[PDB]
């Protein structure tokens, strides 16, 4: 009650102000002055805090400012944080279209509340700011793992610590850390192998069982046995000194050397510098510790046979013969937000279904160094197979800035990945985007639109076209596109390629629409009224003046779930969906009341 | 000269001839008394061994009696040892139009002579008679296995004698017997995979390595352990007999009999009798050896522990959900020379590359037994999935007789096989068949075909049709199909197929041919004028009488090598074949001067 507005007016300088109040900004500063003279005093507040039509007037008299203004007005809430990169021509076409739309003078606020009532003013908001146990169990209830090395390692060292407890307190603290070294030290190196996991990635047990983050678990792996190695060498040297009161010492003091050089010489600062050749030249030293560490520990050869045999069977599984292919890069295009788009010649025996990966290797960047990337090219592209790449890191930002200022060597090994035969052989099977992999997706629609428009079969002799039904590739008839993610920041590709498949299909949505496009933002701007100017523009050019596309880019973020319950049949609808397991359960447990037959979270 | 006829006439009782003649028989004793008052008397067999005018007398009056016999001697050739399987209806037919023939009287020995030269006359024959270091250097030049198990067992043996010297004359044989047995007993299992059998028959392993006679190599390594078994103990105990002037003991009695209930119970009298239980469960005492032998030896469980544990994991990948499934034979039908037909029905997912291969197994014959046999139906077939089974053998038998005097279980086990992208993924890729297994020409055939007629697209409107060009599916433009087989006593469903494919693309062959069939025989009979009857009736109904094709069954062994190489371009044409490696060495060293990509001995 009023200790309520007592304390919001306790939650309250007119720059701070502006400062504070997630500024984009010369609208911002016409709010605070309309706002009086200027103070702190809170009956301001308390009126803009507090029907509809008193935030219409207020509304109405925050874009006047005493109506030609509004077109600067327009100009500055779109290069506001809508995030509205447009050019400045069309702005004036829009401007003119918003004041036909209004004033037919641009002043009454009787047109204002009108037209607004036309699309709303119940959402009556001039504001988006306000004015680990929970998360550690919400990630911990389907990971399980690091609790599991934990214990492993503690009654690894428990169990040497009740081998050795008559020895006193010091040799048993080192026979602990031996033993645990002995478990790091054999299974770090069978946490990577990029063979077998592609392999394991296209099955259940990597549905359950997470794997992209298996980079950073080994480098966690590599950290503790670091720092056991540490406390090992200095629990053996303080033995040594309490009996102070020959092979062993040489050997540890040179497998610490090692360890060192391998921890100094693999640091995020190395591969920062462009010297990619000098991490992988000192982390080849792994033979060495390997070999050090074999006539150094009485039972290391033990832990070290199982994985180290499979991990040199997984290596020696790959030579040139085997799965490499020399491949030379046709054209290299850079598109903005520092993306990379390659056109690599197809190799003549290629038969790859949509949505696989493939490693690529270029020798003038990283000599010996593999990153995995996803085909955006349809498997029936005969002439060159694309591969997107997006700035994410040091090598691809080493790419960039290397074709920033072409014939060059790169290296392709195979197709790997998820049979999509399920997607085809289904009835109006839907895409749902979500996560940073949506490379593959375009790959999907490409295949479908072409598969689509292969059975378009026209008589040449009279000029008659009839559709054929499916014939033994897809059982399709309708698709629907739903993308929901952080923003576009990146994939101006994607976005090219999906409009530029929508209106491919446009053509054809007059007697029955194939593909349809769900584009949402979940963080765009509702509370300023600029989508009235788009409103109009929509429908000027049958296009979106942001896009170019049908779709005009609605955001919304469980509306659009909302939406996916309520998804027209064409067949046995199924629902597949790719993302964080948060919003692909969610997805499904809505779903499983309508009776789909949907494999959410599926990737 | 001289004394060359005189060794013929010391090479060589009336009927006694007639049997020794390699008889049928009315032809074959007008011939013997044509052949005086019948003697043994050189001067017939010297004017029958020595032009063709004398030949083609000699032969008209063989015929000849004193012509409507000649219809009955017709008559009687055909059931000659010609094997011409053909109805009486139509051979007064066929004699009808060899007297129209001929006679324009039908005793005119210059008509004959004219006759003879129409189509020969100096391949004057009216007789088939003549009237191990080669074959095992021949053999073994490509084999090299049993010298190899030979080399390791003398070796063995010959290790263990060397670290047994000292004991006396007894212990030393017992020690390499034993030896020998470690190594029998561990890898004779290691043989016996189905699964991973599969996955390395696809590979140039297999294509080096043969493994289809992995049954026999198992059985003969079975024999083995039961003979070093039997001398081991004969020495054990001769040795303890000599001690003679508790666990290892008894350990080996059992072992003994366990060995001995084996080798009894799984011979080839009891799979004679349909106790395939029987056999089974007294072979599942595998388990028991291995683990009676694990304590009996010292050092045995050195040499069981890779392939112990390898078969473990090879056991334990199949599950019911793995790789087995349920499906219901739809309908089952028998033809001639022992052959069964199966309709299965096909599983809603199942999609697999013509010519792969699946293991059937009936409870109702066989509780848990399994047999591969080859998919006889095209891929792009949804209703039904196609297998043929010829009675090889005892199980296959023991179908045969059951259904002889329906909705019984049946388990099927996946698609195996090479991929058979490339045979499409070429231009002209000529088929060539040999050996038995000639079921996945079959699937390949169909295949071919239906994708063939798959884009004879015609025009509803104006009912005009006009082919299209080749689309991701093939890029072959003609196909050559040649058989060179023993005969064709049990594919009666693989010429009736194959007829069948050819009168379907036989209506399409006027503007251009598609399918060519090239049958052979090698053993039929040339030296009798019966052909002269069929060169009429093929004209007569535009097919052979003895198929009902347009092939009419041309015999000749090294004439139809010498075709495939003379084989008509319309791309680049390659060459596949299937058979022992003597014929397609032959055809490939051949094919090597005519610069094709032809890869022979592919199966
Ligand atoms: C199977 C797979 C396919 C991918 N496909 C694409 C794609 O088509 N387009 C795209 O833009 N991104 C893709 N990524 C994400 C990422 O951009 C690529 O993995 C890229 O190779 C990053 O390399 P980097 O040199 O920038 O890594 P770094 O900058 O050296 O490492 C930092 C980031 O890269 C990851 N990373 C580093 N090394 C590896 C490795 N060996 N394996 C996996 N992750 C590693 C780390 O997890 C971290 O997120 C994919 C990732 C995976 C696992
Ligand atoms: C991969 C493969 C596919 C085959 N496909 C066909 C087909 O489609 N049609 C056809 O008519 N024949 C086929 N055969 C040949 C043979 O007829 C089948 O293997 C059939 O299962 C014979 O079984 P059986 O009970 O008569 O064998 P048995 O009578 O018990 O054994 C005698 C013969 O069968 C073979 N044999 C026995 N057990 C096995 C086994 N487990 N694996 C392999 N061979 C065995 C022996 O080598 C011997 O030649 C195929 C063979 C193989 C290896
Ligand atoms: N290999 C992989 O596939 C892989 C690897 C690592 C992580 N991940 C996933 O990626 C996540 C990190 O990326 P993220 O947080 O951006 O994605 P996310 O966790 O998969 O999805 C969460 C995001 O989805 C959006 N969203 C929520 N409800 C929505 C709705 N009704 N309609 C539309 N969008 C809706 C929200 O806004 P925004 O759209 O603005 O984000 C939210 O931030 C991780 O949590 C994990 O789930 C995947
Ligand atoms: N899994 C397998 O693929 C497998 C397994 C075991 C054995 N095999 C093969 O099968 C063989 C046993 O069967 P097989 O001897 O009947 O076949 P084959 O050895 O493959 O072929 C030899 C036969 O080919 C025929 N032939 C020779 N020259 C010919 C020509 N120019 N035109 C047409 N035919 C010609 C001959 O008469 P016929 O046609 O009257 O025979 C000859 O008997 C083995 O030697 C081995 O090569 C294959
Ligand atoms: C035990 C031994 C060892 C150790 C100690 C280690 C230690 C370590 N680690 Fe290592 N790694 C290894 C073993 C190892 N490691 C190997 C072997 C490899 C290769 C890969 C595979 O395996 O596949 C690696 C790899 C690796 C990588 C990647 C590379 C590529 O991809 O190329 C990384 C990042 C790492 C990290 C690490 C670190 C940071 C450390 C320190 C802390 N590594
Ligand atoms: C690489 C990691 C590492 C390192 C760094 C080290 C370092 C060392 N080290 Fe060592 N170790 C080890 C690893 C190690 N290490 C292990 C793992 C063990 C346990 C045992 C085995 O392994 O077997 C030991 C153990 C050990 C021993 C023994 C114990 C028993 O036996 O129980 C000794 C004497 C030692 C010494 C040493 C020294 C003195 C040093 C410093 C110089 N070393
Ligand atoms: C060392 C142990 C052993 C031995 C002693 C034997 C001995 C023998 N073996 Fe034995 N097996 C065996 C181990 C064996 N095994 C096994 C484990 C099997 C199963 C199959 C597999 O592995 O996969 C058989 C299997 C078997 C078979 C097939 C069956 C089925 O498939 O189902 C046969 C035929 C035999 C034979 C034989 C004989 C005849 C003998 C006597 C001589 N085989
Ligand atoms: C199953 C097959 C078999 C059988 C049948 C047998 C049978 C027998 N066994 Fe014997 N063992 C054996 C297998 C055997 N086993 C072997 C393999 C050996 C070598 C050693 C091990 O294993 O480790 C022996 C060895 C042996 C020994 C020891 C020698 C050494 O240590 O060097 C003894 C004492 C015996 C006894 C025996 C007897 C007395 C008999 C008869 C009863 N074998
Ligand atoms: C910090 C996240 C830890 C994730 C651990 C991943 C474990 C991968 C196991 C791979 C087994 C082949
Ligand atoms: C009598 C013919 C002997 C053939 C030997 C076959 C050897 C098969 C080796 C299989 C290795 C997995
Ligand atoms: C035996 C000690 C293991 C410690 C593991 C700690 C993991 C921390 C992840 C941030
Ligand atoms: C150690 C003795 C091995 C004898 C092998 C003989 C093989 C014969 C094949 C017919
Ligand atoms: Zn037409």
């Amino acid at each position: 009650w009023l200790r309520w507005v007592t304390q919001q007016f306790k939650t309250i300088e007119i720059s701070l102000q502006e400062f504070k109040a997630a500024l984009h900004s010369f609208f911002a500063e016409r709010f605070f002055a309309l706002f009086r003279s200027g103070t702190i005093t809170l009956q301001e507040l308390q009126e803009a805090l507090t029907s509809p039509m008193d935030k219409l007037k207020f509304l109405f008299q925050v874009y006047d400012i005493d109506d030609p203004d509004e077109l600067r007005t327009v100009l500055q809430s779109c290069l506001r944080e809508s995030a509205i990169s447009l050019p400045d021509e069309k702005l004036d076409q829009l401007t003119l279209a918003l004041f036909e739309s209004a004033d037919a003078g641009a002043i009454t606020f009787e047109e204002l509340r009108d037209e607004l009532q036309r699309f709303v003013m119940e959402n009556l908001t001039i504001s988006a700011a306000h004015w680990t146990r929970a998360y550690w169990h919400n990630h911990r209830s389907q990971l399980f793992c690091l609790a599991t090395y934990a214990g492993l390692h503690v009654l690894l060292f428990g169990l040497a610590a009740s081998a050795h407890r008559d020895l006193g307190a010091s040799v048993m603290v080192a026979k602990g850390c031996g033993q645990c070294l002995n478990f790091d030290c054999s299974f770090i190196a069978v946490l990577m192998l990029r063979r077998c996991l592609t392999w394991l990635r296209a099955t259940w047990l990597a549905q359950v069982l997470p794997l992209d983050q298996n980079i950073q678990f080994h480098q966690l792996m590599g950290y503790v046995v670091v720092g056991l190695s540490l406390v090992h060498t200095v629990a053996h040297t303080v033995n040594f000194v309490l009996q102070a009161q020959g092979s062993a010492s040489p050997t540890g003091v040179a497998l610490l050397l090692l360890l060192l050089l391998m921890f100094i010489c693999s640091s995020s600062c190395i591969r920062r510098s462009g010297h990619f050749e000098v991490f992988y030249w000192t982390h080849l030293s792994y033979l060495l510790v390997w070999l050090l560490l074999i006539f150094h520990g009485p039972n290391f050869w033990k832990w070290l046979l199982v994985p180290g045999i499979l991990f040199f069977l997984e290596k020696a599984i790959g030579l040139a013969v085997s799965r490499m292919a020399a491949v030379c890069i046709m054209e290299v295009n850079l598109l903005p937000s520092k993306v990379t788009h390659l056109l690599i010649k197809r190799p003549p025996f290629f038969h790859y279904r949509p949505g696989d990966y493939l490693y690529l290797n270029i020798p003038t960047i990283a000599r010996y160094e593999w990153h995995p990337f996803t085909i955006s090219s349809a498997p029936e592209q005969k002439d060159t197979i694309w591969l997107h790449i997006r700035s994410q890191g040091q090598w691809t930002n080493r790419l960039y800035e290397s074709f920033k200022a072409c014939n060059i060597k790169c290296y392709i090994d195979g197709p790997y990945g998820t049979p999509t035969r399920r997607i085809f052989a289904s009835e109006h099977a839907v895409l749902i985007g979500a996560g940073i992999g949506i490379t593959p997706f375009a790959s999907i629609l490409q295949s479908i639109m072409y598969r689509h428009q292969k059975r378009k079969h026209t008589c040449p002799s009279c000029q008659h076209s009839w559709i054929e039904g499916v014939q033994d590739n897809m059982k399709l008839h309708k698709v629907d596109f739903i993308w929901i993610n952080r923003d576009q920041r990146s994939f101006e590709w994607f976005v090219s390629l999906l409009t530029k498949l929508e209106m491919d299909q446009a053509e054809e949505a007059q007697y029955g629409r194939f593909l349809e496009l769900h584009m949402y933002m979940t963080s765009a701007l509702k509370a300023i009224g600029l989508q009235m100017a788009l409103d109009l523009l929509a429908n000027k050019e049958k296009k979106d003046s942001i896009t170019g596309l049908q779709t005009r880019t609605q955001p919304g973020r469980p509306d659009w779930s909302k939406v996916f319950q309520k998804v027209e049949k064409k067949g046995k609808v199924q629902v597949f969906f790719c993302g964080s397991p948060a919003l692909a359960k969610v997805l499904k447990g809505h779903c499983e009341k309508f009776g789909f037959r949907f494999f959410q979270e599926n990737f």
